[PDB]
């Protein structure tokens, strides 16, 4: 019983398969596994049209 998944760091859900962000540096369950889907800092900083 070591890491067995990562919860989303907007929902929190318990998932296998964590999508981890290379612009935040955060897991999100496959639900959230897009950008925006957890709010990505990325996304805010740029948000134009
Ligand atoms: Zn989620
Ligand atoms: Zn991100």
């Amino acid at each position: 019983m070591l890491d067995v998944g990562k919860h989303c760091a907007y929902c929190r859900q318990l998932d296998f398969l964590p999508f981890h962000c290379s612009f935040c540096n955060e897991d999100f369950c496959s639900n959230h596994r897009l950008k925006e889907d957890h709010h990505c800092r990325w996304l805010l900083e740029h948000e134009e049209v």
